[PDB]
């Protein structure tokens, strides 16, 4: 039971997918709602997937905070 059930995550994790940025994404809403919403939409269509696309990373994800974060 568990563990070995699918488990669509460590798929993920192979492809460009680190603990990091799981965690960042959730860390991140608290700070600029604009980079979960886009990000989101990306990150969402990504993870579910089943073939070869894998939630952006950590270092991905910030480069792409700067894309999603207007100018200061």
């Amino acid at each position: 039971m568990r563990q070995q059930l699918e488990m669509q995550k460590k798929q993920i994790m192979m492809q460009i997918l680190t603990p990091e940025a799981r965690s960042r994404l959730a860390n991140l809403r608290l700070t600029r709602p604009d980079f979960v919403e886009q990000i989101e939409l990306q990150l969402i269509q990504l993870a579910q997937m089943g073939r070869v696309r894998s939630k952006i990373t950590d270092e991905q994800l910030k480069e792409l905070l700067k894309r999603v974060a207007g100018k200061k």
